[PDB]
């Protein structure tokens, strides 16, 4: 049974600076990522719809911190207080050029699909290869859908897939059988209504 996920991508001010204010360049970068993950999600029978793309060109609407956990929390709260009343969507992801403390390049709440303040994730625009960033984006969204990291013999043809605990050159842009299983059982068990439409 097909599920539909209406998402909004939010681009922060550090990203706008990183791209020298070129809003079109920013749109092309984000669009290519969406193109990539739309395919990956189709194989889990989840249709991705880009409901909106918000760019914080004037200034950030939250304080994006080096602390990934602080930023994630602030982002969800801002989403619930502001964003959901302007655009109807099921999930929102923040794209930032900020380098978070430690090895962290993305963070997200687990099993929180449809929660006003928790159906969110944060991702660092960590690579010049669009594919690597798209994978991180897919990864955090997957955490919202209750999927955990791959391990052992989980595979997607090869063994290094989207839910790999490490992002690299050899990561395959597809979800493993493990991710498929976990994702579908979460939907089956929790059946979040917002992705039913
Ligand atoms: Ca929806
Ligand atoms: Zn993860």
């Amino acid at each position: 049974f097909q599920r539909y996920m209406e998402i909004v991508i939010v681009v922060d001010h550090s990203m706008v600076k990183k791209y020298n204010g070129d809003s079109d360049s920013i749109k092309a970068w984000v669009y290519e990522m969406i193109n990539t993950i739309t395919e990956s999600y189709s194989y889990l029978k989840i249709d991705i719809s880009l409901s909106g793309l918000e760019i914080w060109s004037g200034k950030d609407l939250i304080d994006v911190e080096a602390s990934a956990g602080n930023t994630l929390k602030s982002f969800g709260e801002w989403r619930a207080k502001d964003l959901i009343h302007r655009i109807s969507h099921d999930n929102a992801q923040l794209l930032t050029a900020t380098d978070f403390d430690g090895a962290t390049i993305g963070l997200a709440y687990v099993a929180s699909m449809c929660n006003p303040k928790r159906s969110v994730g944060v991702i660092q625009d960590h690579s010049s290869v669009n594919r690597l960033v798209a994978i991180t984006l897919a990864h955090e969204m997957a955490h919202n859908l209750g999927v955990s990291h791959d391990e052992g013999s989980c595979s997607c043809g090869g063994k290094s897939c989207i839910m790999s605990p490490s992002i690299s050159d050899e990561t395959i842009k597809y979800f493993s059988d493990c991710s498929y299983i976990q994702c579908r059982d979460y939907i089956a068990k929790e059946n979040p209504p917002c992705i039913l439409n």
